[PDB]
């Protein structure tokens, strides 16, 4: 995959915002996973919490990398979730499910050359906030 993180600085949004956890903190170019360092997002405790970045145009995506929150012993809030790729009309072009990160600070998701404008993370769990230290997105090679 290419090395340019194309998610950086792009428009981000999420299902709701709590504890000041702006959606843009996931694309601010800082993977620091301590919530107190202000670079981790946070939605409400709600069902099917989601976060999304708009790449701004359609890109051939090969890799999406999630960085989990690392403080407060609440890492397992990022579990039972999908990573979704949508085209410009916001239809799904790819979707992968994950049970867990297994205590890892990060997850690399590889997509098979998918042409997508939006990258979404969706929890499938009830009454759980979504918190991401960073989401990085990389174009397929060549
Ligand atoms: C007091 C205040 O100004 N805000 C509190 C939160 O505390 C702030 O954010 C934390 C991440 C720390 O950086 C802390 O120093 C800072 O004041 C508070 O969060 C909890 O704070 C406690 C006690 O210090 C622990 O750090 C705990 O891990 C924090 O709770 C977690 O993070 C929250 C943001 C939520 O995700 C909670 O569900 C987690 O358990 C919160 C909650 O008590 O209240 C703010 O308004
Ligand atoms: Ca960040
Ligand atoms: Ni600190």
């Amino acid at each position: 995959v290419e090395t340019e993180n194309i998610a950086r600085g792009k428009q981000a949004s999420q299902s709701s915002t709590a504890y000041g956890g702006a959606a843009t903190r996931a694309v601010d170019g800082n993977v620091d996973s301590d919530y107190g360092h202000h670079s981790v997002t946070h939605t409400n405790f709600e069902d099917n919490a989601w976060w999304q970045v708009d790449l701004g145009k359609t890109e051939n995506v090969g890799k999406v990398k999630l960085y989990n929150r690392g403080d407060g012993n609440v890492a397992n809030r990022l579990s039972n979730f999908d990573v979704v790729l949508l085209n410009e009309a916001k239809q799904e072009v790819a979707r992968q499910h994950f049970d867990s990160l297994n205590g890892k600070a990060e997850l690399e998701v590889f997509f098979t050359a998918k042409d997508a404008r939006y990258v979404k993370v969706e929890l499938k769990t009830k009454n759980t906030p979504l918190s991401l230290a960073e989401v990085e997105v990389f174009r397929s090679a060549t």
